[PDB]
């Protein structure tokens, strides 16, 4: 089925009252008195498509005597996809698209748009016109660099970004400082300054410290349980997942050292892991960040290095790199018991172009960020509504069927996104750093593990094409989609529905479940939070309409690995554990985690 | 006496075991390994004398024929006054002089010093060779400038500096932020980030925050350290005239609180405002008052440049990015048979002004705007220590018009020969680049302080008129707390009276740790009957004063007064006396008895409004 006919199925389904409240509440623009310039999703969709279509102004393939036709065609596609909610960019794009721009240019009908109007949009874009979710800055080992990083955190946070850092450059507590006053206070003491700064600016960050840092134990307890309430903390792992699994299995030792220090120490790699698991068992933090696995697949490694992710895990980024995200609602792609792959590939093509185009109309607070993005052009195309899609296809999330379905779905998406990048590379220019990347300097480089689809062969050959042309260094990610999935009235990222009914009722359950059976049980379901131990609901309804805590921790982890084989950046997935999980259940998640292809790990025990 | 014979009375006198603990603790240079490179105060004096003498390379009055001789001579004279402990520069000069310089060069016998050695000292001073105690930085009304300022605080703090800011440019809480419809959080909110930063930079081994009385968040500020900005000293700033403010108070007027970049305005009764301050000061000692209006009155560069804040302890009003290096002369050592040896003292002022102006040439700052500002103005802070101990020798009670009159004359004398040295130096080396646009030039009869308490005024005016032509420095004098350097010199701090005449500081001799070492004022030891000292001694340590002790001569009770024997107004009036003859400001705590009320604090504030004081710090005996 053609995308245009898909769009027509969705373009006029009104956003729920839930979605509409969140929109009014924070997406609809407001004039200098707090009066509405936008009153429905259509206004947002028009504004956003028009701002992003403006980037086509820079397309060397067009000419004068063609640009305006071509530009308006892109705004029109962008607009229809957006209004239909089949693809939605990350929040910062929705908020900040068109800031600076004369109101009478942002909502004026497309037919009336002139080449001058598009140019004025382009140039009236102000310093707040920042449209990317994800940032990473370094924190060098000097008071100067620490405080410049604190400044950068403030500026990024002001304009709407989430920011992450690896703090491992900072010498541990006690090290010599060539001076007078004595000793380094260490990474963790400095993260408290970042926390204070952000707590003020925000009246949601990531901080990583590597496993072999002498202050790792202090760091692991850092949010126990002084505090760093604005940080998500992850333990970094710069070395092979292989080496770390093996060292653990052999009950090895890890040498804690730092180059700019004489602080050395030895700890049993298993005691450290138990320390992590115990804390995570209690409160969720710290997560794990398989930095070395990220770099394995990093087309620009080792002449660039991923040391951190963004606050939620899904983009591992090099220094001063940012990435703009967007998500395709796959639940809208259901048709007759099948995923309409005809329409999907067309959207994937449109979506990659939109995301590449956001780069050109984005404004960042820091020149080093502007330049890092220009050279790499990293994108984060993902999916939402996956769980809801599986409900429609009558596939239980915790099953091998579901994961083989995921892997193939993600493989398909990966294929056409990367083919779209080759084609944009042709049309617009390669990403400046193509020459020094492994897409070029290597043969048969692929930036994810694969090994769970029949598209591998095809993917392995699109990857050879991108030797000559490639617009972007990587293109895929699965994001949390906390807000935009709510806008799209769909499930979040790859996650299972956390609940089917929550007065604080899933639409697919409402259709597939016989009403009155639905009316009877809906009170009991709200309390018990699962269909599992509601008696007299059909075994097939019970099996398919699984919630997060119906799905055991390995089924969560194996879903993540399935998607991650076909994702070139990383994945936001929470490994939900039942309240009765033990610290030993967490270690087991961690070990399975080191054997699968996942690039990181977040666990969360119900009740903790 | 000539200074040479005074140096002789003092040069082979070693610091007390007390001072030696301080030196070992924080002043003696250790090496990359943690081994001592210095073990005697004399090693410090050597290193510091040699480094500041190095600034003589730049002296454009010296033919290369004479340079090594001229430099070695200043090195020796600097070495002599420092070893004797007659003058001591602020602590960072002592901690950081010679950082970056090869160790062979810093202590080696002088007679082995070649002109290349001096050049080598000069070239190798590293990024940590920061020799100034006092700094002011602006904090502009934007996120980027707020956070550039936090970065400046951390970098100044790291190298030894004390830093202050006026936060009044930040727009009040809840105010409008362009293009967000999100609201500004306010100055106090960001002061917490500055505090957090510094609590971490100083983790293990100080700051001034000022908000102006008319800021719409002033009441919040006044309470900011109520039961916290534990790393800040807070003052309320008055950029208007003290007259306006005194008058407004007497009329029981209202004050308008408004901000240039906000719609938020409010009207508050000044009396009610002052009482809020007084109560909080009465409770905790914060906030102080900062009469910036009154500093700008005497600032040679105003309105071209403006003073908006002081450093941590208040004794230096500084324009944006300005720093100031301080040093203090021990006046107790200049006692010669019931008189102050003015002859020896004048030579030491000549020497100490030159030393402090040499610090500026060997000084490295972490920030370019600071270097520039400092090179433009060349503000010095020469002060005194051991003044209370000097009064003891002269048998003068601190709390008397006699003490105040002597203090004004002393200061007036010092100020005279200090500015006359700046004259000489300006001829010899060049004028401070901004002499031309300063009030020393664009006016007749500009004096950078009030005067009115000395025979010396007429002559001071002579000298100030002279410096329309030749002037090395924009201002030259301060009185500092001297918290550390007065302990090194074994003498009383700044202009402050002795807090106690006798106490204990337990030995911590380890190796069977115990021993209470009982201190008694060295001048009390010399003028009180060892037979009396014998018996009263233990009542003195329980009661903290001599006053209500049976059988101590009435004239020793009157002379050996402590800080709490001296009433608030006599604290205040002494401050006034010095400030009449100081172009920077004055560090002075107005000590108050536990029994003092908030009305008593209020009256100190009204009285300071009538005197020439440039700001007020009060402390109530048992508050904190
Ligand atoms: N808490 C605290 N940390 C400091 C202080 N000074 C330096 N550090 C820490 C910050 C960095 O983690 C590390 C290096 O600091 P810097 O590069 O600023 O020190 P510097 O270049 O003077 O000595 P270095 O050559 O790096 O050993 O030591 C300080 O005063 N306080
Ligand atoms: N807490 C907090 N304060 C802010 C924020 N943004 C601005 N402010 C305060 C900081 C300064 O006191 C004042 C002005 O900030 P900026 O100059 O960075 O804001 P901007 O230039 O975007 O708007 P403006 O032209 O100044 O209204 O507002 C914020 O995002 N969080
Ligand atoms: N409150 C926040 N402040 C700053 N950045 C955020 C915030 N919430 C999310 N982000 C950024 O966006 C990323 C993913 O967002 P989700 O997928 O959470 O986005 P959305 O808000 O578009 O539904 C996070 O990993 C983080 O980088
Ligand atoms: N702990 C400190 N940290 C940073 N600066 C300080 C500190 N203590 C004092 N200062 C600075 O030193 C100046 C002089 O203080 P004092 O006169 O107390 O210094 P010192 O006796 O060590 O030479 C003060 O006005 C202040 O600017
Ligand atoms: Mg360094
Ligand atoms: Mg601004």
């Amino acid at each position: 089925m053609k995308l245009s006919d898909l769009i027509s199925r969705w373009i006029d389904v009104e956003p729920s009252k839930n979605a509409q409240i969140i929109l009014r509440d924070r997406y609809f623009m407001k004039d200098l008195d707090g009066n509405y310039l936008e009153t429905k999703w259509e206004d947002v969709a028009r504004r956003v498509a028009r701002v992003v279509a403006t980037a086509e102004l820079l397309n060397p393939s067009y000419k004068k005597n063609e640009k305006l036709d071509r530009i308006k065609e892109w705004e029109d596609i962008f607009f229809r996809v957006l209004k239909a909610r089949l693809f939605i960019p990350n929040s910062p794009t929705l908020f900040n698209a068109g800031l600076g721009v004369k109101h009478d240019l942002l909502w004026k009908p497309i037919d009336q748009m002139t080449l001058e109007d598009y140019e004025e949009i382009y140039r009236s874009r102000n310093h707040l016109h920042m449209l990317s979710a994800c940032f990473v800055v370094p924190v060098g080992d000097s008071i100067e660099e620490i405080f410049e990083a604190v400044k950068e955190y403030a500026l990024i946070t002001k304009v709407g970004g989430g920011v992450g850092s690896n703090f491992s450059e900072l010498r541990p507590k006690g090290s010599f400082v060539a001076g007078t006053h004595g000793k380094a206070s260490g990474p963790v003491s400095f993260m408290h300054v970042f926390n204070s700064a952000i707590s003020v600016v925000k009246q949601a960050l990531m901080g990583i410290l590597n496993i072999n840092h002498p202050d790792i134990e202090e760091f692991i307890d850092a949010k126990k349980e002084a505090v760093l309430n604005f940080f998500n903390l992850s333990v970094g792992f710069p070395m092979d997942k292989k080496e770390i699994l093996k060292l653990y299995e052999e009950d090895g030792e890890l040498e804690l050292s730092h180059p700019r220090s004489t602080i050395r120490k030895k700890v049993k790699i298993r005691e450290l892991f138990r320390k992590i698991a115990t804390n995570a068992w209690k409160s969720g933090d710290p997560g794990l960040a398989f930095l070395g696995e990220m770099n394995k697949y990093y087309p620009l490694y080792p002449h660039r290095k991923i040391n951190s992710t963004n606050p939620c895990g899904e983009i591992g980024l090099s220094d001063y790199e940012a990435c703009n995200l967007g998500s395709i609602d796959v639940a809208k792609f259901y048709n007759n018991g099948f995923v309409d792959l005809e329409a999907l590939q067309e959207l994937v093509q449109i979506a990659v172009r939109f995301l590449d185009n956001v780069i050109d109309v984005n404004v960042f607070p820091i020149d080093k960020i502007t330049k890092a993005v220009k050279e790499s052009r990293r994108l984060g195309l993902g999916i939402m509504g996956f769980a809801d899609l599986l409900y429609k296809l009558e596939i239980p999330y915790n099953s091998q069927e579901a994961r083989d379905f995921a892997a193939n779905l993600m493989a398909f998406i990966a294929l056409h996104a990367h083919r779209t990048s080759y084609e944009l590379g042709k049309e617009k220019g390669n990403f400046p750093l193509l020459e020094i990347s492994r897409y070029r300097t290597e043969d048969n480089f692929v930036p994810f593990a694969m090994g769970m689809s029949n598209y591998d062969d095809e993917i392995r050959e699109v990857m050879k094409m991108t030797k000559e042309f490639r617009r972007n260094v990587a293109l895929l990610t699965i994001a949390p989609t906390g807000s935009i999935s709510n806008i799209a009235d769909t499930s979040s990222g790859l996650e299972p529905n956390f609940l089917l009914a929550y007065t604080r009722v899933n639409q697919v359950l409402r259709e597939k479940l016989n009403p009155e059976i639905l009316k009877r049980i809906e009170k009991e379901l709200i309390e018990k939070g699962s269909l599992k131990d509601i008696p007299d609901v059909p075994e097939k309804i019970k099996k398919v309409f699984v919630v997060a805590l119906d799905i055991d921790p390995m089924d969560h982890l194996l879903m993540q690995d399935a998607f991650q084989r076909y994702v070139d950046n990383n994945i936001s997935k929470t490994i939900n554990m039942p309240q009765s999980a033990t610290v030993d259940d967490v270690l087991n998640v961690y070990l399975e985690a080191l054997r699968t292809n996942v690039r990181g790990i977040t666990v969360y025990r119900d009740g903790s």
